[PDB]
């Protein structure tokens, strides 16, 4: 597992990509994946039964952690990276079917256009995804803090129970953290485009 | 693990398929795994448990579940990942015993053919278990939507009582995606044939 | 992990194999095994919890489990599969033995002769194991449906009290799916034994 | 993991064993070990847990679990396997250390009558290790099945309250099947040091 | 796993980095992430279900463990580690990407001081982390030994119950195994700014 | 994995260590691993609940297991372990960075003398480290034999209830085991200081 092999892997082997994505963006992924997976195995846990009301008809305390988490914070970030790595998932194979095509046998040129193409359009559609699962976590939670208590009241639930959350603060400080590294995620899409269109504008030049 | 090793695994190493398996078919299947392992670990625990119903008779809650959820979700999805992967394991396994067979020593003309009529037969076998799974996902469970509380009513269970669904809203987003990436792998096996096809009869005029 | 390496791994490195054995019977025992995997790690899962028994005395619900289900499907299948797989094992082990006296300094026709008869006796081995494990899954468990209630009645269980089988149409599909591999099985190793003898005596004459 | 790899691993590099610890031995200990694993994680699972008594006064189940098995049955297969896999694992690391001295800079014949008594040794001990198991085997449980319910009687347990044994017949089945393999790797064990002795008094006339 | 090439991955291929960074860093950052291991996997387990308390109010054992261990000690730790590992990673990234640069085709110089004023800023870096750290475990939790009981006086809880801590020896003494480790890194980092800045001044000299 | 490359990883490939260490140390290391994850995973399982009291208040149970269990063994042998086999990291990390210094261009004799000293010096922290952990294992549990039943008696549990330790054959079978190791342990170490020693003292001669 030498440095080269980890570079290479997270790059792609794409020869358009510039430092920001070799470099930045690689390092960016790894820490948001470790950050999830702390999160995932600890954190949040059995986050049903985490989750508590002082109640005692059944299935009240599983209606009132639909109501109030739709969808829990690490399933939307595990969406997300997923989603957001796809594109990158995608150039790398076209790179891959790219080279296998010319071992099997000027086009290169054509070839390395519609790479550069590829790469600049899977970015874009990166900050998309970005940006379209910041406003969904925005939407399902407003703010950054995780409530602490919350007042349920759903048809298994009689008397309008009130219902706690497990280690909020905790919470809290990892979904700083996923939403930092998603917002550094954004701001560095946005300079990869900007560099490559200048740089290629300038090549026209 | 470069990328040029995986791109050659998930292709099969075979000379007939285009850049639609090689490339699209490939990634969706690494898609639909990661989105099936997240859906398994998390989101359909120890299902058993989180169907919760208002009753006190033992094995009441056993017998509503099987008669709602003949089979879960993921066990469906984890034996239609299985049966549509089959095919590609068998090409890939001829297209490495040919190899082996040329190995030990035009007749190559006759193996290619076959080997392009293997192919064009995994493929439409991929398809026609593609929709049978999603005819058996639409037989099983009607609409896309997870059901939030059944009235069950069976042998063990007295006076009619109602069950609830855990994480309903979470399933029904790992639904769509998981009913999403089975779509579109049908578009491309039909894609796929009908390229193929016409390729062949052009080849042949 | 190239696919040549899986289909050598597979094959045992055996020269005297067809490719019944190299292809059909390696790509059966990989879906096997899958199918076991998921069936023993959801399906069949805390198994002795999942039985229950409407009654009270401690004790009861493990003396209805044994009594109806001496041997679990799974145990059972995963015997089945250690036991099927050990004659390739053996073969594998024979052929490396030999590479490796022949590689320390004609004899090596008697060699081939006595690797070919081991093969022969392997798949014969192979085929009796597999009739035995159909016979004694037929003996336990007539048919080839999960029963879903039982009434059991033992010492411990007072008044005969009923049992209820969790997931029974499910462990019903895969009980389907093993048995149909097993059959797949018993098939391919016919045809095995009966085209090497059919090829030896043509050699013959 | 090709088939030469696993062959020359469990074979230790030793060039005085015969094809019966080169071979036989080896497949032995393959399938010893799986079918240990599968009994540990299935078979004796939370074995404290499922080993009930009639009893309310807490500490009385555990006491009576360890008066009836004072070593659980996978432990002294675990230890056992532990213990008759040192002097193999012994004689691999002085092959090993012998070739690095060989690699540094007749001698040579010294050092492999030397590595000779070693493996002669080795084998009598891990004999002497699998006989002193059996016997241990039988003195702490008689006979080959589990006992299906027994009689407490200890300080915690008043009455004289009676225990169930979970999976008695399935448990009975893998004791036999690793009493045969123990058994079937003494006469092994026996016969290489037969077959050894015979030879090197054979060569010494 | 040879030893070069663990030595060469927790070096970061990095030129500059002197026996400090090369063997004592990276020994340490070992003997660390082992202790956390087994800190995480077993003295911190279910740290929800261990701390108890005398109580029966639901919920109020959740928020009285939140209330006095607003993040739990593993969790900070392995957020220190991630966080002090980041820059490490930064540089690994950096001397790969420029091997790479070069690779596609004075100027190394100046790469070079670059890559010597990367190392010193991210040793800093790192060196800041730790300490901002070791003030957040001071914050939290002032001294090094984890208390044995405490009483709880919140929402939830009526009559100030009184709540015990699950090994509170054990964890102590992990905890000062961490603090140590921590303290070492610490005075690692600062010699190596100190030994790097002496070199690089008298060799402008 | 070959046993040139396992027996060179436990080496350290450190040119000094004699056949004790390069043969004797590893096994015994490999051997006391072996048996500290069975004991891990199986025999000390979750302590906290398998050590039961006939008692009601709650966190009596709690404070009578780390009244009596101040370290559960298992941890003890885990930090015992990491602690002996760190002077073996940081010896193989200086032989790795030694051969990177030279690889980067007698000096090579002082590099031996100093290695020399570091080895020795190593073994002897070994030693210290083996005897320390011996001691400390006397000072909390006198004898051998694991405790069957303790009188607690503590501010949590009124009338000092008798609490029952699960498994404590079992457990006195893994102590003397892994006692026998760490004594074999520190002979080794003794006899490798001893023989490098006369060694050294009679090539000075
Ligand atoms: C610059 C950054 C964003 C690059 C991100 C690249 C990441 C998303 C890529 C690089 C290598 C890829 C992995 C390569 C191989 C496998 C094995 C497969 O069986 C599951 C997916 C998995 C694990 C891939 C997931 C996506 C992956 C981790
Ligand atoms: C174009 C797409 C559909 C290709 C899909 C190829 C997939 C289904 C193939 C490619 C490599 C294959 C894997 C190769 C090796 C192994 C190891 C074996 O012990 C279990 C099965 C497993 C894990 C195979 C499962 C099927 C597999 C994942
Ligand atoms: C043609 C078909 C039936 C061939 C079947 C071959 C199967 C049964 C063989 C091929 C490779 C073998 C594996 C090779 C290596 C190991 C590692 C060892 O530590 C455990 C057993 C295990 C995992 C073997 C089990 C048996 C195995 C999986
Ligand atoms: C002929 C038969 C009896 C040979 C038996 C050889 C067996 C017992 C030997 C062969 C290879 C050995 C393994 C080689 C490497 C490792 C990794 C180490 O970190 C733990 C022990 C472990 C897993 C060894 C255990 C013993 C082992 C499995
Ligand atoms: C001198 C010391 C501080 C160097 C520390 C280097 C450590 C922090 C570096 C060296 C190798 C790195 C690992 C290399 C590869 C991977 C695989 C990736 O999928 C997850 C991260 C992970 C596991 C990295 C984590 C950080 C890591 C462990
Ligand atoms: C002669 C005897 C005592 C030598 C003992 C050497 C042992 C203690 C050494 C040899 C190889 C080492 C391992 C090499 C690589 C890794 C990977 C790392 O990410 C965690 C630590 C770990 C697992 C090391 C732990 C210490 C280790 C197991």
């Amino acid at each position: 597992m030498n440095w080269t092999g980890l570079y290479t892997l997270l790059s792609g082997v794409n020869r358009h990509s510039t430092a920001i994505g070799r470099v930045w963006l690689s390092v960016i992924f790894i820490f948001r994946i470790m950050v999830l997976v702390v999160a995932a195995e600890s954190v949040w846990g059995d986050e049903k039964s985490s989750f508590i009301c002082n109640t005692l008809q059944p299935g009240c305390n599983s209606v009132c952690y639909d109501q109030f988490f739709p969808i829990s914070h690490v399933r939307l970030w595990s969406l997300q990276l997923i989603l957001v790595s796809t594109p990158a998932l995608l150039v790398a194979m076209h790179v891959a079917h790219q080279q296998h095509i010319e071992k099997k046998m000027r086009h290169k040129v054509h070839i390395s256009g519609t790479l550069w193409w590829t790469y600049v359009i899977s970015v874009v559609f990166r900050l998309l995804f970005e940006a379209v699962f910041m406003y969904v976590f925005y939407l399902l939670y407003p703010g950054y803090a995780m409530v602490r208590l919350v007042k349920c009241d759903v048809y298994p639930c009689p008397n309008t129970v009130d219902c706690f959350v497990s280690r909020p603060t905790e919470k809290t400080v990892f979904t700083v953290f996923m939403l930092a590294a998603s917002g550094i995620c954004i701001i560095l899409n946005v300079a990869e485009v900007v560099y490559l269109i200048i740089r290629a504008c300038a090549r026209r030049a």
